[PDB]
């Protein structure tokens, strides 16, 4: 409430000559648009709308190109009587107004990027409302999407229908430990047949709450694109055929590499399990997998990155898509194929070639038990440290080294980090994962998400609220890729699922392969697809009332543009056709 | 152009006085309605639309609703000067102008049903150009859109896609066959990988004529309904899938009978090439199959019809749709099973189960090569002839036992049948399957379908013209339930392929179950599967012409319908920044 939309910060890494040239040129282009950019040296400089005649200028352009792409879809209320109906939607169109062409953020000026600012006032409000119910609402939802734009409010909503799904298994799976062993068939079942359900509502749920919010969004930016055909009214798109074809041999590189890597550091604590500081060697392999992988990996983004900046790449969603997707694969191997050694080479097998050894440097049978408990529970504790505690202390004491008030204020705004959606998001894609494919193993297990959902939604909002900066409002039609990644996820659940039970039927080369390894495989998980079949044609045919409501909306508004703008036959009709009607008595 | 477009014929199977009743009481609806409806007895009786005024009122009043339901989506030419663009569109109003309520045809009324006639002028043209070129192009196909409606249209766009596809594996399996033997690994692989393309190529091309059409078809009729909720602004449709769930058992009663008669059927022909009027005896299995399950299967589309029309039922279309699926169980299993047994117990095994026999009523290797070509080669030939041959001398000779030019041929019209697509389109997708399915035992298949659909596509446009009735005018926007029906076909046909090749690699229990029969199905199959997911996401990025002309149409008419109707900041702007802009001299 300080008549305040963005800051825009600077170098200071040049000579003095063009830094102030290029103060100035980027100041005209919002002199000529925006207007009262004001600038206190640090420099940064704050950026308001000038005028309200402006104002209620351009929130009605963006709600006309709004409209006429077949989004918004309504008619749009005139020039006039503009009223912004958010505060987020206001502080929306201002960035759009500033990152437009005919003022390049992150590139090609002088300036680090550009932030808006919090409402310190209603965040402290917020916390303390919905830390105290069983689970929030839809008009606390809307809040989150009255602010903070609605690319985070799908994430919320992501999560809070995530979240009041899990009661179905973990009271369910309170029952197996409680009732039966582990291993259950019965729990396997209630596993796999949840996880379809889920996506399939989600995947319904997704078209509301974009209705709900009037977004469908398919016109964002175009950047940096080099355009190697020009036409002004452009490239020919079989050439990204042709380098997305470059993209396969990513995959396997990033797994000849980490798959080596993990199991080489798997492959020595198996070493120390037979061959017995010698505590202190026990750590070794747990240090050796803790320094590599986060570097090897860091790596891989650098690959990934350069790869992905070779095409012209037209759009800005598909970025954030396509560098999500060649970072999957590594998120995958390196959070899976911990477990997946320990179960489908170390317990079958292996005590073959536990005799290949390492000279120049017996089944237990609670490693499964253990590192499943060291993964789905204990390392999201940690993971509640790290992400929020760790930040936390990093603000507060870095703070105490280096109508006033405001400077105070934005000068330690700036020291945070932007949110990222995505990179909050894949933490839960992958924890959705300890759940598709080692539940049956300690069926205790989505209880630990439970209680972690509830506590991670009222974090991560915490999270955004003062440990990093202002999110501008992105706005979106869906949660980006990880949605079709999902449902992948929950396809190799069908597989390793099935196959875990058999291979732990009260024991266990010593289990056939021939007839029961590959049929349970076969059997179970082509009826994994048809049940996939099954639902995601019966809920489609089930329409929600928001889609039905949009269907309504553009009906009734082409009846608007319809209605402003808008040789012997000899019966003689009607009366001789009773004569001849009368013919039907022969 | 004779100034005519549909009959109406009747009963005589009441007595006088309410026929008198029920004749003029249909005949007052199209006096309220179209006019000039002249009849001559036989009753039946011709229907025109009166007057010009009238007919250029009524194609507007179905081009607004056309469009005002999103479907031609462009503007309307005003009603004064709307030509009707076609003859069968002309021709489509006057079915909706009579069969919609506020005129029942195959029920509640004394009329057997409504045809349109042919125009014999054109169709005797329309044969001998096409009949000489190598395939047809597309201004011959909108030749089939401005008549026979737009669904006949589809059913030759699809076979003409499929025509000049086939010519890829059908040289293929040309080379195959001369430079190796059978069931080269090369072949099946060209085989598998031709056939996802072929449908993510035809589910691309649904978009395009679909688009160049003008059609989204979204909009049919109600019917029967009954409507257990009334409203006039319904029923609660997740009944539907408490009765869908009856839906299931259905296919395994049809499962469990004719997969034993079948079987039962195969059990007797080995008998008899193993026990030795004796090659009498031979004909009796295939005349014990040819007699029970055309009989039996009849039985079966009974028991669906009597299914599916349990629901309240709101469209018209997916009658149509729920029809043929519940056929289509019945149809996989009496064309596929035939080969199935041949190939997986007769020569796997079953040498083991040879001497269980009916006393109280070895391997012979050519069992598979005899069968595959008695199903792919000669089938369509007795196919050729049973579809085309029998009803043409039942058409003419039947005709010699029972100004006025017109009542000649107009009777002879009634003496035929309708035109149907759909069963017409299920000879097809079947004959994909041998294809699919079959090829690698004698590669020769392809050239033989290729063969058959070039005389098919002229024999079938022949079938339609002079021996059956004219089909009205039915609008679509696919194939029907045969997209997803076919994608299913081809999924099978990648594990039976597969384990076809290795199953007779180089001689045969014999080979390994455990090693190399289900890895080589899981392998494989699940290869089927990603490839799958390539090209379905490839050809999507590859937008087509038409759907994005369409997406720019849409455009530019929101265009027109937006443009017919219609607090310490102190430094003064630009000047005093570059004083405070000096300050980066510190
Ligand atoms: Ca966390
Ligand atoms: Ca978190
Ligand atoms: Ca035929
Ligand atoms: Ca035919």
């Amino acid at each position: 409430n300080h008549h305040v939309d963005y800051v825009i910060r600077f170098n200071y890494g040049d000579i003095d000559t063009p830094e102030a040239i290029k103060k100035f040129e980027v100041l005209l282009l919002e002199l000529s648009e925006v207007g009262l950019q004001t600038e206190v040296r640090q420099l940064f400089v704050f950026v308001r709308a000038a005028s309200k005649k402006k104002l209620k200028r351009a929130v009605y352009q963006s709600r006309v190109r709004d409209w006429l792409y077949g989004v918004r879809n309504t008619e749009p209320e005139p020039a006039s009587s503009a009223k912004p109906q958010s505060e987020a939607e206001r502080l929306l169109v201002i960035y759009h107004l500033i990152t437009v062409p005919k003022p390049r953020h992150g590139e090609w000026k002088n300036v680090d990027a550009i932030f808006p600012l919090h409402d310190e006032e209603t965040n402290r409000q917020c916390m303390r409302e919905w830390s105290k119910k069983t689970f929030l609402s839809t008009e606390d939802l809307d809040r989150i999407r009255n602010t903070f734009g609605e690319h985070v409010g799908f994430y919320f909503a992501f999560l809070q229908s995530y979240f009041r799904f899990l009661m179905f298994p973990a009271a369910f799976g309170f029952s197996c430990w409680l009732l039966l062993g582990s291993f259950s068939i019965i729990y396997t079942v209630v596993n796999c047949l949840w996880c379809i359900v889920f996506i399939e509502y989600w995947k319904r749920q997704e078209e509301d709450l974009s209705c709900r919010w009037q977004t469908k969004g398919v016109s964002a930016v175009h950047e940096k694109r080099a355009e190697f055909k020009p036409e002004k009214e452009v490239f020919p798109a079989t050439k990204r055929m042709y380098r997305q074809l470059l993209q396969v041999p990513f995959a396997l590189l990033a797994a000849v590499a980490l798959g080596a890597i993990i199991a080489t550091c798997f492959a020595i604590e198996i070493f120390i399990s037979e061959v017995y500081l010698k505590g202190y060697l026990v750590f070794i392999p747990t240090i050796l997998v803790s320094a590599l992988i986060p570097t090897m990996s860091a790596v891989l983004l650098t690959v990934a990155t350069k790869l992905n900046d070779y095409e012209n790449y037209e759009t800005q969603d598909a970025y954030k898509v396509a560098l999500t997707q060649k970072i999957f694969v590594v998120n995958f191997i390196t959070s899976y194929l911990p477990i997946i050694l320990t179960a489908f080479v170390y317990v079958p097998f292996a005590s073959r070639i536990v005799p290949y050894l390492d000279v120049f440097h017996s089944i237990n049978p609670d490693r499964l038990r253990k590192q499943v408990i060291y993964f789905t529970v204990t390392a999201q504790i940690v993971g509640f440290a790290l992400e929020t505690i760790v930040p936390f202390v990093k603000q507060r004491v870095f703070r105490e080294y280096k109508e006033a008030r405001f400077l105070t204020r934005v000068r330690n705004e700036a020291e945070l980090e932007d949110y990222d959606v995505t990179d909050d998001l894949r933490e839960m894609c992958i924890q959705f994962g300890y759940l598709a494919l080692f539940s049956p193993v300690w069926p205790l297990v989505p209880v630990s998400f439970l209680i972690n959902n509830w506590v991670e939604l009222r974090s991560d909002f915490f999270k955004i609220c003062v440990e990093c900066k202002r999110p501008w409002p992105q706005r979106a039609d869906t949660i980006g890729p990880w949605l079709d990644s999902l449902g992948f996820l929950s396809w190799v659940g069908s597989i390793t699922s099935s196959a875990l039970v058999y291979m732990f039927s009260n024991g266990h080369p010593t289990t056939i392969r021939c007839w029961a390894l590959l049929l349970t495989i076969f059997f179970s998980e082509h009826l994994y697809l048809i049940v996939r079949y099954a639902v995601r044609s019966a809920l489609a045919k089930l329409e929600p009332p928001n889609t039905r409501r949009e269907r309504i909306e553009r009906f009734m508004m082409r009846k608007r543009y319809l209605d402003t703008v808008l040789f012997w036959m000899r019966q003689r009709g009607w009366k001789e056709s009773a004569e001849v009607g009368l013919s039907l008595i022969t």
